[PDB]
Formats: structure tokens, sequence, C-alpha cells
DNA sequence: GGAAGCGAAAGTGTCGCAACCCGAGAGAGGAACGATCTCGGGTTGCGACACTTTCGCAACCTAATACGTTCA
């Protein structure tokens, strides 16, 4: 139900945490089989929450190009409502699609209905929501020689064409307060350009100035310290598997640094882990 | 969404301090009746605070889960 979930606390990678709503069963169940019986539009440009399309490709889109941009939704999920989700229906009986699809955070607010991070069907009704949205900000895009990909709160936008992006930000407040009426927004403090001159990366992955896709110095470093211990077996249990997880992510990314690994030390040691 | 306590921002009220008036009062200095100089109550202005009010920061998480990574 809308008020069939359950809030925790996570923490942050440097201070502070952040609250999650994991729902509850009988309804996560209920919204699969829903999200099984009608599968909702949504575009290609959204490389996130999708089968195949992970992490790597959505790096990849903007791997050719020389100049990028990108901003990040403010409060993404938990402005989504009931109104944004009727209304991208009627663009292109339904009082149980309200209940079953939405959150209920506070006791009182029974109008008060969000996506959680937590349920299962929240990021095929965020990908839902953005399908015109993403077919006209690509449109542009493309018009311009701008490839656009968007990774669930990550609108990232690349060219080769010199000061073509800087138009890029104000377009997408323009559409947005079109599309959302004003109700989901921007945020304008984390808008970042990038060039060939500073860190650009997507997604996590960075992209190094030879426009392919790399783990970035930093991990690249840090995950062979790992592995120069893993070397004197200096590691322990939770480590080692750590370890093994991060260099199975490096793999998936960035194969050449494993086979570069595979050749610093040797093969069985990576078979091994 | 927001508790508990605290403080910012803003607005209104208090209240010394000053400015000024208006009678009194001993008595110029020489001509009587007394200019000037003061001693007071008392009223009004006037701005520096002092108090009143509202807003807004952000604790908390009967219903999870529990191989390791990444990423919203």
């Amino acid at each position: 139900a809308p008020r069939k979930y359950k809030v925790y606390k996570i923490p942050k990678r440097t201070t502070g945490f952040r609250v999650i709503a994991q729902p509850a069963k009988g309804l996560k169940d209920i919204q699969r089989a829903f999200v099984q019986l009608y599968n909702f539009p949504v575009h290609d440009a959204s490389m996130a929450y999708m089968k195949g399309k992970g992490i790597r490709d959505n790096a990849a889109a903007h791997a050719g190009n020389q100049y990028l941009l990108k901003a990040d939704l403010e409060d993404f999920f938990n402005s989504i409502t009931p109104a944004i989700f009727w209304r991208c229906i009627e663009m292109s009986d339904k009082f149980f699609i309200e209940k079953i699809l939405f959150w209920q955070p506070i006791k009182h607010r029974k109008t008060k209905l969000i996506l959680s991070v937590g349920a299962p069907s929240s990021p095929v009704i965020s990908n839902f929501c953005m399908y015109e949205f993403d077919n006209r900000i690509h449109a542009a895009c493309n018009k311009l020689e701008i490839t656009y990909t968007r990774y669930a709160d990550d609108l990232t936008f690349s060219c080769n064409i010199p000061n073509v992006l800087k138009a890029v930000p104000s377009t997408i407040e323009a559409l947005l307060k079109d599309l959302f009426g004003s109700e989901l927004r921007l945020n304008h403090s984390k808008t970042v350009f990038s060039s060939k001159a500073h860190n650009r990366h997507v997604t996590g992955v960075t992209i190094n100035n030879e426009e392919t896709l790399s783990l970035g110095r930093d991990r690249k470093r840090f995950i062979k310290h790992l592995i120069n211990q893993y070397k004197y077996g200096l590691l322990d249990n939770e480590d080692k598997a750590y370890l093994t997880g991060l260099l199975a992510f490096a793999s998936h990314i960035e194969p050449g640094f494993i086979t570069r690994m595979n050749e610093k030390y040797s093969l069985e040691l990576m078979e091994r882990l």
C-alpha cells in the first residue's frame, strides 16, 4: 500500500546518512506483477535500470566527445507524484494504480504520494515519466550535434563543437517547465562543465583524454595497492572479497586494466581471486 | 515532515536624556520698585535600545537485510 513501507538509514561515503523506504513484500510482488502486465514507454538515452545497458554503455555514449556537460535533477524520486504519472499517461479503476505505485512518508498526508528509491517499480516509473522529456531533449541535441544520456538523476550531454552546450542548461529548464508544470526542478548547484582539460567522468566511470573508458588513476592505483597487499596476503576475508569485487568491476569497465594486471604478476593470481 | 532549543529578522514599545517653558525669589543700584541671575516643576521630543513575534535550522526513523563490488 502507499503506507506499506519500512524506513531506515544507510550511511554516506564521506559524512551523513541517507533515508530509504523499502516496501513490504506483498506490495512488492503486486507492483512487480503490474510492471510485467504493462510495459511503459522508455527512451533509449535512459541508460539506467534496463536490461543489458549498464554504466559502461552510458559512459561510452560520451567517450568520443571532447566537451562534456551535465546537470543533476534536484530531488528526482521524491518529486514524482500521481499528477506527473497521469499527465505522462494522458500525453502518451485507476485509483488502485495510485495505491500500488506510490509511497506515503507522512502519517497525516494522504495526498503526499511519491516514489521511493527502494521500490523495485520506482525505476520503471522514473524512466516512464521522462519519455517525452528525453524525446525532445535528444532531438534538440542531435539537431545541434550533441550526445545525451541520463543515468537516473544524471542528465549528461557531450559534443565536439565549441560553445554549443552553453545554451543546453537553459533549454533543459524551459522544457521542464513545459512538461512537469513546475514540480520537478533542476539543481543549478551541481551543473558542471568540463573539457579535455579537466577530470571528465560519466556515472563514476572516468573518460580519459583518449576517448576510452577508464577506472581513473585513483582506482587504478588503489586496486593495485590492494593487489600488492594480496601478493603478501595482508588482506582479510571481507577485504579480500572487496578486492575481488573491485577487480571484477575493473574487468567489466576496463578489461585492458585486468590484462595489464595479469601481465604485471601472473594469470593464476587473478584466477584465484 | 519536522521535536527541542536557539537564534535571525523584523516590528513595536519604553524610557532616559535633552530642550524648553513658566512661575517664583532675593533683591540691581541707583530714584520706587526691583534688571538680571538663578531654583524648581513640568511638558514634549527623540532616538537607542528592549521586548514581542515569526521563521527556520533538522533530532527521529511495529513493518529491512545481512557473499563481495560498482551506480543512481
